[PDB]
């Protein structure tokens, strides 16, 4: 009621990562979004200068699934989170989705997806953070195998100091 639920399926799978800008986010649960497919891409054709590769999005696709982490945050954090996802620049749109826990409990969450983008593989670094989060927060093993199987691009240059530190440890 003072709080809301956020469903993360990209780099915010990783606790250390979401805590950079949202240190008060609390793990709530692991959940499955039915009939959505994970993709990676360049919003409005532009390559992310943070990640140097496609960043995560989802689209509707019967038979597919996306697993993620539901985080609980204060509604005071709502504008900040929209700013982090570049809603104002058109990089993601706010969505509402209904996801299901492993016990089959349905949860309504705020999430984000891209509406105008070009498919493009993620950087090795973006991929590592995603895989690290999925492992850390105990997404199902089969889904983790799916994330680990993603073919990244060949970027081997510098990412942010704070990103690099997370990977090193």
């Amino acid at each position: 009621e003072e709080s809301f639920l956020y469903f993360a399926y990209g780099s915010n799978l990783l606790t250390e990562r979401i805590h950079l800008r949202n240190p008060s986010a609390a793990f709530f649960c692991v959940a499955r979004l039915q009939d959505f497919k994970l993709d990676f891409g360049n919003s409005q054709g532009k390559t992310s200068q943070t990640w140097h590769g496609g960043i995560a999005t989802i689209f509707q696709s019967p038979g597919d699934e996306v697993w993620g982490v539901v985080w609980k945050m204060n509604k005071s954090n709502l504008n900040s989170l929209d700013e982090q996802e570049g809603v104002k620049s058109g990089m993601y749109v706010v969505i509402e989705v209904k996801v299901a826990t492993q016990e089959g409990k349905e949860i309504t969450c705020r999430s984000y997806l891209m509406t105008n983008y070009e498919s493009a593989p993620p950087s090795p670094q973006y991929k590592k953070i995603i895989c690290m989060g999925a492992k850390e927060n105990g997404l199902p093993l089969e889904y983790q195998e799916k994330l680990k199987a993603i073919e990244p691009n060949d970027y081997t240059g510098k990412v942010s100091e704070e990103i690099e530190d997370i990977i090193k440890k």
